[PDB]
């Protein structure tokens, strides 16, 4: 079994509510320049990665119903650029590179939405992905595009029906052999043109598709919603499926079930790919890999925890001592809150928040020891890959590429480089660059019987 | 004396306008869809100092007696098509001064997220990116597929005017352009100059912070067009570069006149909106060549097309008379105010004249010296600032302008010998940094 790897990038300073950015090797205070990401991209194709990850956001930081200062001062959410623009200015750079982005079905138009992802996919030969996003924290992001609030129980019902809609205008609409372009001949075939229909609660379209079938036809579809209503969209769309970190025991059992979903949902048990967030501090001793974590932690400004943790979780403990115990808060707490919390302080909350946000734990050690950890979690949690989450960059990407991946090459559960030219053939192990049979998106083809 | 400033006309797809020369043995957008294709048509322009490369955009498709006939497939008429913002970003990695210029639309957009992309854009560019205003639309087609209804024909430049107003504020207000310190020992922003902006139109709303801080142009560089008065209303507050179309000197001398008066009745300076007429050429070294350059082009094109397209962008279909008919004496409703023109012209009159440039400007057809001359006449005339080359045949028309007319139009100082500056604002409106002026409305949404 050979192991996929990605990175994960963000279009902005910082990222998961932590706050780097003040290292002096942090250089990501430059995401706003194309030679940043053209560093990343060209780091990340010579090592043979198989893609890099665009997460995305539209919302901003509330602690208490405002935005406050510190959110500036250390640049904590905002600014940010549109990840579709980086990733297209990328296909320019690369040449099988995949590339992976975040959009919303929350506030995304499907029909211009999927224009835009086939034009991608189009350009770069068949190398996009698309992470499926429905939440967010979409208060925020509401208010801005004046539109209302989606209610949590329906924003996966309003996904399904967008997901629907894509799946029309991707592999209904124009056959896969359309176009034949042949100035003696015909430019494309009429009978392989299609309009579509669709009446669904939350979007409708009748008519044509701009785009032609691209040569992915739907770009891999990536999930990590962690809700019992997440995992259930992930096991019928998603093709990778994102874990964020948990103990080996605990990831094992996400696995099985995300597989199970799967079966139940008539799939292989083995065509829905998993793979693992993975941070790691890397240096030629243990005990300098553990100076250097301390150096990351030192970097964050004390007061940054509190406020981001507000954010991000709606519970303000700026008022009290560290020593309170979780239990003495003046508020009431959702069950969840108390069984997770208990016999916690607030000081010990804070201290894991400050330490890694909603970013995974690192793994810290000399490169045999990461190394190591990566062959434990694949073969402990039945793992297809990982998705390297840096805590420096430059810096963490380079250091896993230059010292753990050749180890896990040699070992022989990283490939050496490309063997597919398109994401799917390599992410899938397949020589097919659609959708297999048993994905829901391949219904919808014309020639193989689907309505209109 | 007047430098004119030259961009190239696009077109993400095969065939525009109306024709559909993309049998012709040396076209070569059929593959539009392979960044291959871009890169050339980029490289092409950037080596010649063109200002900018414009691409427009369309979401719908034919409509002929309410079908899409296979003729439509069979030419590649009107589809397939790529989104042109994705084409654009594509082509900032190869180019370092050619500007980027896409239309977009008012009625389809929403306003925040386009912001947030076209800031993006300027941003990864360092500045050379425009936008041409759409606020035009089949009402049927475009909108039957984005599920969504008919905005009234009477209110899209009222729709257009909000849009404005909140991406103004979105990309000027939102951030100002000195709130990013990035100090590691300091600050990453200045909290003081990062702003919660409100808006509530008549047809939009935000509420909120910007997603994107100030961008090196802040606002793209705006172009419209729009021939009607309350078009004409639009661009003198908001366009900075006005496309016209075909049109002889004094109509064309009438319409530049009239769009620097609205200018000037915004509070603009006269002389700080631009007007580009549309132009088209075939050049050969002789003109007999030239007519026969011409003529190969048209003969490349299907015999079927021009009545189909006809009756596409003009709902009028001629397919059941004979062509010796003439358009004032047979059949069906008329305007009482379009058609006069057809007085004195046959069925194969229209669909000849059709055949041979759709909507596009007639070409002018001749030697090097022939087509430069032309230039110069147009824009002394009609007191123009640039042009808008829509080649017939790509990439060879393009090429065939650069080679033999630029060298002429540089020789006489009518033109200038490269970029003279890194980004579009500065090269096309003369301005002393990549900004809005401060006599634009957009920059009345600066903060402070």
């Amino acid at each position: 079994k050979q192991l996929r790897f990605g990175l994960f990038e963000n279009a902005q300073t910082n990222d998961s509510g932590t706050a780097t950015w003040r290292h002096p090797d942090n250089q990501r205070h430059l995401f706003d320049t194309l030679d940043y990401w053209r560093n990343i991209a060209q780091i990340c194709e010579d090592a043979g990665l198989d893609f890099v990850f665009l997460a995305d956001a539209w919302g901003w930081a509330d602690v208490n119903g405002e935005r406050p200062d510190i959110c500036d001062v250390e640049g904590l959410d905002l600014p940010r650029l549109d990840p579709a623009i980086v990733a297209a200015a990328l296909i320019a750079s690369t040449t099988k590179l995949g590339l992976v982005m975040t959009g919303s079905t929350l506030l995304e138009q499907p029909y211009s939405f999927a224009r835009r992802m086939a034009s991608l996919d189009h350009l770069s030969k068949g190398r996009i992905g698309w992470n499926v996003v429905t939440t967010g924290t979409a208060e925020t992001a509401s208010a801005a595009f004046g539109v209302p609030m989606v209610a949590h129980d329906d924003r996966y019902d309003m996904a399904d029906d967008f997901m629907e809609l894509v799946y029309k205008l991707w592999e209904g609409a124009w056959e896969p052999d359309a176009l034949e372009r042949d100035k003696q001949g015909r430019y494309a075939d009429p009978a392989k043109v299609h309009r579509i229909d669709h009446e669904g609660p939350y979007f409708r379209s009748n008519g044509y598709g701009n785009t032609s079938y691209s040569p992915q036809g739907t770009p891999v579809l990536f999930q990590a919603g962690s809700s019992e209503r997440g995992r259930q969209f992930g096991g019928r769309h998603g093709e990778c499926i994102f874990l964020g970190g948990a103990p080996i025991p605990k990831l094992a059992e996400q696995v099985r079930a995300i597989r199970a979903e799967a079966v139940a949902e008539g799939r292989a048990a083995d065509s829905i790919k998993l793979m693992a967030a993975f941070s790691c501090v890397i240096a030629p001793t243990h005990e300098e890999a553990v100076q250097k974590y301390q150096e990351v932690l030192d970097s964050q400004t004390p007061e940054v925890a509190v406020a981001s943790y507000a954010w991000f979780t709606g519970l303000d403990l700026s008022s009290y001592d560290p020593s309170t115990p979780m239990s003495e808060l003046h508020t009431e707490l959702s069950q969840t809150q108390v069984a997770r919390f208990a016999g916690l302080t607030v000081g010990d909350v804070l201290a894991d928040w400050h330490a890694h946000g909603v970013r995974t734990k690192p793994v810290v050690g000399t490169p045999e020891e990461v190394a190591d950890a990566i062959v434990e979690l694949a073969e402990g949690a039945d793992l297809d890959g990982f998705l390297l989450t840096p805590v420096i960059q430059p810096g963490s990407t380079i250091d896993f590429i230059e010292h753990v991946l050749p180890i896990l090459r040699e070992r022989g559960v990283a490939a050496s480089g490309y063997d597919a030219p398109t994401l799917r053939e390599r992410l899938l192990g397949t020589e097919t660059p659609v959708l297999r049979e048993d994905h829901p998106g391949a219904g919808y083809r014309a020639q193989s019987g689907a309505l209109v």
